[PDB]
């Protein structure tokens, strides 16, 4: 059917085909019983007192096909009430979506939140204090306190434990590096296991927000990261190596070799700056000097992406 | 002819004269014989049922006499579809995509490049533990596997070196040094071959895409590099000639002269801080606070144009 529509919004005229609106006969716009209801039989025309804007994209969602982009100048929550009102359908809703992105149940089960913060912002305290100097077969391995107010929460955990997915893993691993080494030779292994137990610090994340929305920060900017590192490991190998061969005739090079270098490299294109190393020769600070300034520009690059994936997220879940 | 053109576009209406299309006689709009069909003889007016916030574009084309700007608010694919339907040619559609910015083969062809990559990442792991100490005239300069393993790929380089362009280079320079020095003298030349053998790490940028992105971010930034370090250079030169008449009346002063301030004066403004250097008198503690300072304030200037450059090389082949 040729026979063209008018349709006015609020005064702006639009004309269409009648069976470009045909496509979607489950809108309103598609269906006659639908919007007969805002016919104006003496301009021959469907007026709606709405939002001007939005509708210019309404309009080509039928005619591009289903290609629904929300207008540059209109806000998100005023476009959506308009996908709403012309019924475009909920699988053209998600696909806008998509292109655009129980602790505190009551108050009681809430608190129980915080039984487990100390249950952890003081495991934390507790696993640091052992390192302690002051604090240190069956003794070369190994009751005591740092066993004692440790397990008094051990249990704790694997309590709600029972009471599959990542947050949840973050008990899981809470707690295996423990039973594991408990499990033999009455008399360096089990060591993977007790700078295992650090992790520990990431059960924060299930009450921390902030810190949780990193989470997907990172995971959305995995191709960043990698970036980042493919550069350095290039700008280090690459500069180690001229600091190198600028060095080796030295009766005071601090450079063994090049794999020595790397930590030169590395200290230096991040900014650190410790000084455990630093070239003597001309040609080697000639090669500092570049080393230091494409520092920057490396690490100055992948960054900035990240940086927003974060500015988004941050706000989004706000 | 002034005989006036009205175009309704969706119900957006545009006039213009005739003569104005006449301008580009093989373009849709400009040939009777291709817009015939679109006219409305009941309103006298050539109807579209198409994008509206493209046609403005369109009709200025052939007004400004060939400026074709895509709208701000208007997507490029979307844009690009219409300078496709109204047929405006394609020396147009060129000086549009302008201004507007085999491994992989199959698979068998595609795996032939992992044989590429330890032969790479795995000759620049050798080419460092030459230089290790627990492994260092025919001596003197000098069967060996730092050249067994060596040459292993040495020769399997020069079969795809033959099986022009800069990615190619990569290859070619991958073997230049090396049947260099194996040409005479059987009892420091030669020394800049050796070192040259490390940029054999570039050949990896024939598979790191987010490496070759970073090669033309730095051509298409040039005169940015240049800025960084002539500004630099000012930093430098001035900064070490002040820290010098400061200390110069010094039982300790670390500056011999000025020259030798150099090295300080990078380090400090790049913020590396080593401290195989520092002042001890007052005026160039003064000195070198403001050398901290400049040091940001100028790197931080030619720098946020280059994250740009990668902004957007990244993205654009994404
Ligand atoms: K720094
Ligand atoms: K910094
Ligand atoms: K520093
Ligand atoms: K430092
Ligand atoms: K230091």
């Amino acid at each position: 059917s040729s026979e063209r529509v008018v349709i006015n919004i609020s005064g702006l005229r639009f004309e269409t085909q009648l069976k470009t609106l045909a496509q979607f006969p489950e809108t309103l716009l598609g269906d006659p019983k639908k919007r007969m209801r805002y016919f104006d039989p003496l301009r021959n025309e469907y007026f709606f007192d709405r939002n001007r804007p939005s509708f210019d994209a309404i309009l080509y969602y039928y005619q591009s096909g289903g290609r629904l982009r929300r207008p540059v100048n209109v806000p998100l929550d005023i476009f959506s009430e308009e996908i709403r009102f012309y019924e475009l359908g909920e699988e053209a809703m998600e696909m806008f979506r998509e292109d655009e992105g129980y602790p505190e149940s009551s108050g009681p089960a809430r608190i129980i939140a915080i039984v487990s913060v100390m249950v952890i912002l003081i495991s934390i305290v507790s696993f640091c204090l052992e390192t302690l100097p002051i604090f240190r077969f069956h003794t070369y391995s190994q009751t005591d306190p740092f066993f004692i107010v440790e397990t008094l929460c051990i249990i704790w955990w694997s309590f709600e434990f029972l009471v599959t997915n990542i947050m949840n893993i973050i008990d899981i691993v809470a707690i295996i590096p423990y039973y594991v080494t408990i499990f033999s030779n009455k008399s360096r292994v089990v060591q993977i296991f007790r700078i295992m137990r650090i992790l520990r610090i990431f059960k924060l994340s299930r009450h921390s927000k902030g810190l949780q929305i990193l989470g997907q920060t990172l995971k959305a900017s995995m191709r960043e990261l990698g970036l980042l590192i493919f550069f350095l490991f290039i700008g280090v190998i690459l500069f180690s190596s001229a600091v190198y061969f600028a060095e080796a005739d030295e009766r005071d090079s601090q450079f063994p070799s090049i794999p020595d270098a790397f930590w030169w490299a590395v200290v230096s294109m991040t900014t650190v700056g410790y000084g455990d190393m630093v070239p003597t020769t001309i040609g080697g600070k000639i090669v500092g000097s570049l080393c230091a300034i494409a520092g920057v520009l490396t690490i100055a690059l992948p960054v900035p992406v990240i940086v927003s994936n974060f500015n988004y997220f941050y706000h989004r879940e706000t």
